């Protein structure tokens, strides 16, 4: 929790994304996709779980992404899940939905689902 | 997008959600869940798209909630990825990701994948 | 289980899918898409439950479906897991998971998401 | 497709799954999981698309496993959507739908989501 996980992280996509966790379980920062309709830095603002369990479990956590900014409007937002192990190879393990605004008829192919592995090392 | 988010909504579960939408893309409010490991309140930040398409398509957006307040703390955290759909009938479409911090030997099945659907009717 | 699945049972989008659930666990049948790229039915192949739960619990079952038959080939797969649930009004409640054949680069973004609800009424 | 599915593959959990792959997308096989409440070899279905893109794309296949066995009934089903990508390094890359059969109260937390990777080497 905390302290362990404001940085900058880096994904196997090569993505990167920089936070700063706050004292009371806010997470404020930018991330930068290395794929997909995007391009620059996008604001992102999450939860983390302050207060996690002191036996070896992971530090719960999400954040989001709308990918719209002044370079680019994908129309679309990211939510990623996961938990932050930390130790000598720190990691965030996650899954994520991606969804695109779409008309009523294509709802049902709105979401995409993948997972992510952040690492302080890219 | 924007002014028609802000308020309260509730989901099939019978869960209370209030958020504002600030007009660069910011969600906060709190969230109330009527199942799980959770009581009362909790605090939720996210992001939606603020400039969305203008042909009939839904706004997308995403936002975080971590299971910990001053009366519990559920070592999780859950994201909804969803649209928001305007119009008579109002309603935001959500898929979400429970995550829980787990020992890295149960992480195979540290997350829950649901739906909710939230109306401003309950 | 058993008995109380075989049959037609069509979901919100307006598909069919016809089966039938032998007696060892086995499902075969063939599904009708009322969207997507797809035309007539396909094969589909999955398993569920036979000796189910004897309090009020869903009955587990999940089936794949290949979007390839005579007509079309979508290289894509959908796999639906959810479970049974009987009784005056029965139903089938499902999350989904659409990944289509991709290159590496494009991997990340191979699969959709959603849910289905099947009624043995349209 | 076809040839190069057909055989023992072996994910990073430890599980081992044995398939035949047969000439008109049917898969069939035997699944052996290296965790939760399972024993043994449980028998699984599934599809795959038999003749895929000629380009660099990965087969699309799905494939599902009730888990009841001879030995135990974990009332719960597993699908696992993916692709099958050949080559020196052949991996087969999923996620899954692990359901449980739940009381209606509690289906909101019968699904966890995953992923696996399968090598032919373990
Ligand atoms: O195409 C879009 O809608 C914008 C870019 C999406 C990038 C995605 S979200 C999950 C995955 N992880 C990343 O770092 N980028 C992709
Ligand atoms: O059990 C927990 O970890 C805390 C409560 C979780 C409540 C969930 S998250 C998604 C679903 N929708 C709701 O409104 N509540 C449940
Ligand atoms: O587009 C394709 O790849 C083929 C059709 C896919 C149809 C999907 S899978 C889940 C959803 N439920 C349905 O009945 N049809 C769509
Ligand atoms: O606990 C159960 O319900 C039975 C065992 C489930 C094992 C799972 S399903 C996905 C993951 N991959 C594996 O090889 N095993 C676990």
């Amino acid at each position: 929790a905390e302290a362990g996980i404001t940085g900058t992280w880096y994904n196997q996509l090569g993505s990167t994304f920089i936070v700063t966790a706050g004292a009371d379980g806010a997470l404020t920062g930018t991330y930068e996709s290395a794929v997909g309709n995007a391009e620059s830095r996008y604001v992102l603002t999450g939860r983390y779980d302050s207060a996690p369990a002191t036996d070896g479990s992971g530090t719960a956590l999400g954040w989001t992404v709308a990918w719209k900014n002044n370079y680019r409007n994908a129309h679309s937002a990211t939510t990623w899940s996961g938990q932050y192990v930390g130790g000598a190879e720190a990691r965030i393990n996650t899954q994520w939905l991606l969804t695109s605004g779409t008309t009523e008829a294509n709802a049902w192919k709105s979401t995409l689902v993948g997972h992510d592995t952040f690492t302080k090392v890219k």
